[PDB]
């Protein structure tokens, strides 16, 4: 079972090459493309990577100043190291801030997909768009849509997967990151109507189905079961489900963090019930895990031992 984590939005983060050297980590999601074309200057998507990148943004063939970052030099340098180390690197779409971003048509969702594929996918001839990370090719795209409904996303997923299928030699990945409440307002249409390789339900910040509601069953009702049942119905039936967790008490709202012993008792129960769908743990996020050093190692290292034990 696999350990996925988020990097990109950590206060004072170290550079991604620190995390590339963390052997426990099998997947790293880079957040975020957070400005969508429909409300962003030029219809270009924009990006934000916390402290990373020199602050420069592309301007278009029209002189339009965009929201995309053009000098992300450490990330370009660092994504190949991660991949040279066995790790899959997915570029994440959305995130928490700002909360006023969405997709308005099926056309803009095909264009959004196509722009990301040209931009961060394989190097391609006729592509006359940006290459924010140079000749690096990501392994996939993560959908962390946490605002404004689910319109457009199954289309973006199938459009992506349409593109994947032309590169038969290489294997590319689609994941999503719902919150616990079923149905997820952002991603249930996506999950149902398209094939996600991985899905990591965020089990923090919502009381009625939080991971901590497994340890304290008075807080809400941990619902991984209901989720295996919808997954079975869906176009993502072969998706691997992940229990999404905060890597430190200071990573999500108070009381969502579980101690390793609490995690283990979650994991050994749901790895055994659904050995065929259970996939692993996902952490929010990389920096909080760094700073949560338990006996000379970070939180993620202790998660991986749990999964192997
Ligand atoms: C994988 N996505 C996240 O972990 N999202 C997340 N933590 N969003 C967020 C929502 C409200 C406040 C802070 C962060």
């Amino acid at each position: 079972s696999n350990l996925a984590i988020y990097w990109g939005q950590g206060p004072n983060q170290l550079r991604l090459s620190h995390f590339c050297q963390e052997t426990s980590l099998d997947i790293i999601n880079i957040g975020f493309i957070n400005y969508f074309p429909d409300m962003s200057p030029g219809h270009w998507p924009g990006s934000n990577f916390g402290n990373q990148c020199d602050g420069s943004v592309y301007v278009t063939n029209d002189g339009v100043v965009t929201k995309l970052l053009s000098g992300c030099h450490q990330i370009m340098e660092d994504i190949p190291i991660c991949q040279a180390a066995g790790k899959k690197v997915l570029l994440s779409i959305g995130g928490a801030y700002p909360p006023d971003q969405s997709i308005l048509s099926e056309d803009s969702a095909v264009a959004f997909a196509t722009f990301l594929w040209g931009a961060f996918g394989p190097v391609a001839e006729g592509w006359e768009g940006p290459r924010p990370f140079g000749d690096v090719v990501v392994d996939g795209f993560d959908f962390d849509i946490e605002h404004n409904g689910g319109f457009g996303y199954a289309t973006m997923v199938n459009t992506f997967r349409q593109y994947f299928n032309q590169v038969p030699e290489r294997k590319f990945y689609l994941s999503a990151a719902p919150q616990c409440i079923i149905p997820d307002a952002q991603l249930s249409d996506a999950i149902f109507n398209a094939a996600f390789d991985f899905i990591w339900i965020q089990y923090y910040n919502t009381a009625a189905c939080s991971a901590k509601s497994f340890i304290d069953t008075s807080l809400g009702t941990f619902n991984f079961d209901a989720w295996v049942t919808v997954l079975k119905a869906s176009a993502s039936k072969d998706a691997k489900l992940y229990v999404g967790l905060p890597a430190s008490e200071t990573a999500a709202n108070q009381g969502y963090y579980l101690t390793p012993d609490e995690v283990e008792s979650l994991v050994s129960t749901y790895m055994d019930r659904y050995p065929d769908t259970f996939g692993g743990i996902m952490l929010w996020e990389a920096t909080a895990s760094e700073n949560n050093q338990i006996d000379g190692a970070p939180y993620a290292d202790h998660m991986k031992d749990i999964l192997l034990h």
